[PDB]
């Protein structure tokens, strides 16, 4: 098998390429490989909003591993021992939620990354990240082949989102609109025209950083409006939502 | 708890009401309950063609039981050792796919009936059928409460129908549109205008015998044309096509 | 499906009603179900000393759900993230474990609600709470139908009692008599006299400040006598504690 | 480890021994390791009336193997196929239900035995049955450790009790009341003088035949009364119904 | 993704190319990829003598499915039910148990085949086998990829191989030298030649009729003789020999 | 059932004894029982760089448990809580990675001990660790039958190696020769003589404190060297690389 590492997602990144993405919110490899089939350019497979296990995000990453669309993980929380499994399992691109400093920003940098640079500690020799040694000086190609992208969600957040944006290892910053507009005090209300302005200036910010910008748009228009402001990693739906959308309205029409 | 069986499936189809359908095809708890929350008549749990094991379906019972959406199990035959196993686990509605001679259809009902009548093995009490001794006289109240549907499937099938329809204790008899038109010589893709009489004409006949016709009909113009024909338990989606369709459907928005 | 959240124990416990529950310690849903049929008025399923992952939690609130008795979870412990989870998968009713001081209650509280008001992480719409977007206005509703039940189990706790009362937003306080014992220097075989005045006085004060008083009295003499006191719910027994004795006095009767 | 096969259950039943037993029927390897614990003689794990896959009955086999108690297997059906599979994991002694006819058995018999002296195909080498190749000369140590008992259950099966009963290579014949009655058209009421009568001959008859003589009795006068007439292995309890019976006497004492 | 099936490892078989396989017994998914990455040109998932159920079935596939090593199923047996359930899952090749005459072959074969020539059930269609429907025109592509092996193992068999091999449908024939062994009267009593002179001349009758030779030699040097003598899918170990022989050499460096 | 616990890894290590190790790091029961029959002294199971839920440690640990190897187990980190749930499944050995102070130390030892005098919560008698109350008087037993060692891996930890050997509950010491490589300054780039004086002198200093010296050494001349310098509990290989070489080494047979 191949011994290099590759990852066609930061690859697609770091162009500046459109990808357009899906959550995955089921935890079921069985769905996440239905999923695959679809070719959208990344699946995340959301270990902090579904209960996830690390091996059901094990499970579902086996799953698409044939298939062109790019997994991403997001873990129930971005510390040590949490990124340290999903590392170990071989997840080349991580999600990280609720990254509100630069200090947080490279302690999460950091716990990815094997002395001298980080704190990260071996074993991904033995996993499936090395994938058990056929990787050949995965110490050496790791670095370059891991995509970090962090999330901003709250007003402090934003508030440091160009110290963020400094930090070496860093390649993306997602925002969530959902979150960001109830910390701003705006609950469900994402569309509020003070939440949409604060999301367009944020866009363009982290662009100029040189740095990618992801949303999760469940509304087509807002999807379209986002990536019309620069957003280059964004997700356009929820495949529970789609898959609940899709059963309502193939029932509606034998009911009316 | 309540000490009585019911099944609303079965009184409903006793009073000749439509009742529409969802097939589950992804084996996962998880996706039975999201199914369960649309409000379908009916949920068919597929030990046929899904790689359901006994500990699938029974997880599938549990997750859909507190919603309105009944639960119809097929097993992956309709041999006396697979009925036993999901009779046992409470399912009290059963589609038995390819039942071809009115003697295997006596034979389907007698591995549903206690000795003397039946062949059906003892040992309710101790699993979920009686609700672990909670169902009083469980004995006396099953049969009252437990629905078989069989499934024609071939040309032999077609050649007895009639007798089938003879057999007592089968309450509907089924036809998978595929199924048939595969026996007659034409493969899945693309409906055959061919065989269509010979599907109404059988419909009509089950309806005529008194008996409940039943169908799957992924194609809604064909889900319509079957309830006009009399069919009255008709599932109209396969829930893993219409997550399929869903997401090529909001992908394509996206691309080119 | 109905489109409202409702909390039956939480209802109860605020009209001062008399709670009777049992502790589910299997970590299996087979079991739960089991348990369900008995009539319990709550199930406390343990996720602090039983080997619980998050899923295991989730089969064991599908296995309970259409049966009366009322689920409790407790995490393994009362962090951010841990509650997180408990709550996305529809967990409406939460033993906290080890809250020592009014700051951590008011942590735990704050890890419940969502922003700007607390921290709890923004997705119940894509998950059970919501019933994937089936419970209509989910964030105006949520905080009427969310108990949170906190322990005191140590010295520290006993200190801070009056000051976790004061706490808005804690629901009831538990009293664990084991865990305090050996707070105070007493191991777990045969209870203690020297303890039984701090543990009753204790149990008053929290009912003299409004809140429920919770126990787990294993003897049930020691039941009877909380209860007494005022304790409102109350765990009567543990079930792999009750099932064990129960082979064991099967078995005597055939030995010697 | 020890490199010979020992199976305890069959020495001690071929020197007529009395052995007492416990149904599991929860599936669950956690509560066979807590039934484990009160040291039954046997427990009968039931492939047949609760819902144990291959892999089920794997948990419980690992789960029992350091405590005393003996696991006898049942699998869902006496066939070839379903014979394999249990023996391959290393189960020692197995329960066969529905045994009608000598030939049955004889078949039986032969699904258990490698050539020249049945049609067990090889593979228990590279399996939990020889440890890996730990157990050395497994196809010559193997007949001698395998323990055979067979269900009677119909009127058929009683009409051939002798010639069953003169097949070699069965050890032990079961009498399950509750199938019996159903089969002679008592069903649910094993207690009827007619069952009972049947029940004692044929304990003696078996014990005639040098062979041991089974029961499931759920009521202790019953388990005691088959124990007077002869009956050598006898299970003594349903692990379920001990649980359900235990949970509901605990709770009575809070409801009245 | 793409349209056409492809089943690399039939299309090295009708190229006569000699493919080196390994067995996989130990149902795990986790070990499955693990032994992929050595680059085997084919694994075998033994369903028959190791405790798989459909679904751990299920998972080896996918977790194989990114390598270069080709997946071939063995079922528990080649029954209709259970070829049908492990063509769903999208086993492409597989090898099936205990063929001993003709006439089983060709129901073997129709248990492979639609209707109306063979009597496989319908519905890969919303099953991985044509990829929830990627895979257009399934029905038409399907035979051309499908790889049915027998394995031929019995006296029985042996003196029906030339019947066997003039099967449509087959398109290699294995033998297991230790069952043919047994079955030959000398189940391991070492009386090699004759066995040895059968295991040949069967080899090269299968490759002069044009068909596919395998085997399963464990021991290297017989492995090679069979390679030498024309079989040309030959099995060189089963995993959990090689895993346990491994372990046993390393601790004997620092042991005794 | 022997109402004694008994630990005889920690009973051979007070005798000073040499224990010779295997790590287990696929997380499969299967596996661990496969293991567990080569009979290596003991058997680490990886909680931290392999993805074990605390379910698949507690089926590792039923898996071994009948084998004369005994468990250790790592978790995925030395926190209060996954110490917890780790000793209440019965895990009675712990192998805690990235203790770097004293202080560090007493934390970890203060969480394996029950109040007052540590931190561990109270529960493990309706848990296997007290095998669901057969083990009497628990509390009492339990600190001279537990085992705790510690990883010492980092720069700062063996700075402060004598500080942390002086803490009163620690047992042993372990080195992981690759982590400490890379903290000193030579992640892989070979610079090997600091590193191999470092760790000489490590193993002769604790042992000269009379606690235990651990470490891993995949090459069996580096564990050679290790136990001549004293270490005493030495893990000679990780299963899923003798696994894989062995695989290599099978096919190479055949290949280039």
């Amino acid at each position: 098998m191949n011994a290099l590492l590759s990852n066609p997602f930061k690859e697609r990144l770091r162009k500046g390429e459109v990808q357009i993405g899906l959550w995955l919110s089921s935890t079921t490899a069985y769905m996440a490989e239905i999923a695959a089939t679809s070719g959208y350019d990344w699946l995340l497979i959301d270990g902090e909003h579904a209960p996830n296990t690390i091996q059901d995000l094990y499970h579902q990453l086996q799953a698409v591993a044939p298939y062109a669309s790019q997994p991403v993980i997001r873990p129930v929380e971005g510390s040590k021992p949490l990124i340290k499994q999903v590392l170990d399992i071989g997840a080349q691109t991580l999600l990280i939620p609720m990254v509100d400093t630069a200090e947080q920003a490279r302690q999460v940098v950091s716990a990815t990354r094997y002395p001298p640079y980080g704190e990260r500690g071996v074993g991904a020799s033995v996993a499936r990240a090395a994938r058990w040694g056929r990787i050949e000086n995965y110490m050496a190609q790791v670095n370059d082949s891991l995509c970090l992208l962090v999330q901003v969600e709250s007003k402090t957040a934003l508030d440091n989102l160009d110290e963020i944006l400094d930090v070496e290892g860093i390649d993306g910053v997602f925002i969530g609109p959902a979150d960001l507009s109830a910390s701003l005090g705006y609950p469900d209300n994402a569309g509020h025209p003070e939440v949409q302005r604060i999301i367009e200036t944020s866009i363009r910010r982290i662009r100029a950083a040189g740095k990618a910008a992801g949303f999760l748009a469940v509304a087509p228009d807002m999807a379209q409006q986002c990536l019309a402001w620069g957003a280059n990693f964004v997700a356009v739906g929820v495949d529970t939502m789609l898959y609940s959308d899709a059963l309502d309205q193939r029932l509606a029409m034998f009911k009316s």
